[PDB]
Order: structure tokens, then C-alpha cells, then sequence
């Protein structure tokens, strides 16, 4: 699935798509989403709990700030996506 190129150790495409160039500031709730994308990938993928977290941290992203989520959030259907095959992937062992 080629989704999971986006959770590959060295693919900076999901924080790349999360930047402002107009250099607008993070939210709170997006930093912890960038650094729990780059902790998954820091183990090559290899952290179901992790995983978890990201995906957490997606949620309260999208629940706790709207207007950066629609914004920023292009490539989230993606990076979900990506999740649910490392889970797979995971669960298989
Ligand atoms: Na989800």
C-alpha cells in the first residue's frame, strides 16, 4: 500500500504538508502529532503504542483546533490510511 511511504523512517511528506509558510505558528495539538509521527518513524516502525498515540493525537487534533486541522489536514486521510497498514502489518507480527 503505497500510503505507508508516509510512515517510511527517513519520509518527511505528512510534516511537510503540516508546514505554514507564511510561517504561522503550530498549534500545541499539531506538534504533538508532527513529534509522535517522527517517534513511530525513529524505532522503523516497529511501536504499535506508538502508533496508537499518533493516531490519538490525530484526533485530538482535528476535535481541539478546527480551523489549522481543515487548513493544514490535506494529508491526513493519507497518514490514517498508512496507520491502519502498519497496524496490520504489526498485528501479523
Ligand atoms: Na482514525
Amino acid at each position: 500500500h503505497p500510503s505507508m511511504r508516509l510512515l517510511e523512517p527517513n519520509n518527511d511528506e505528512f510534516v511537510r504538508s503540516v508546514a505554514s509558510p507564511r510561517l504561522h505558528h503550530s498549534s500545541e495539538a499539531l506538534r504533538e502529532v508532527k513529534h509522535d509521527v517522527r517517534q513511530f518513524q525513529a524505532s522503523g516502525d516497529r511501536s504499535l503504542q506508538q502508533l496508537r498515540d499518533l493516531e490519538v493525537a490525530l484526533n485530538h487534533w482535528e476535535a481541539s483546533q478546527p480551523r489549522e486541522f481543515a487548513k493544514r489536514g490535506g494529508m491526513v486521510a493519507e497518514l490514517r490510511t498508512a496507520i491502519d497498514a502498519y497496524k496490520q502489518q504489526l498485528h501479523e507480527q
